[PDB]
């Protein structure tokens, strides 16, 4: 019981432990993407204006 | 548990650690592209005018 449940628990815990990292990284990259779209559409806005 | 979860965590963390770099680089390149489109459309605007 302790071996099998411990194994599956460690495995799924590793899964979530990774997923939170790519999640937060997705957040920071979402922020950089937000700035990118921001300044890009802003500078482009002068052109279309 | 510590080995597998540590491996997957280091791997995904490497992924996000790269993605933030190409993200910020995408930001700076977006800025250079913004200036490029800016001066280009501006100088071209004199021509069409």
């Amino acid at each position: 019981a302790v071996e099998s449940t411990g194994n599956a628990k460690a495995e799924a815990e590793s899964r979530a432990e990774a997923a939170r990292i790519e999640g937060e990284g997705s957040v920071l990259q979402a922020k950089l993407k937000a700035q990118a779209l921001a300044i890009e559409t802003e500078a482009e806005l002068e052109r279309v204006k």
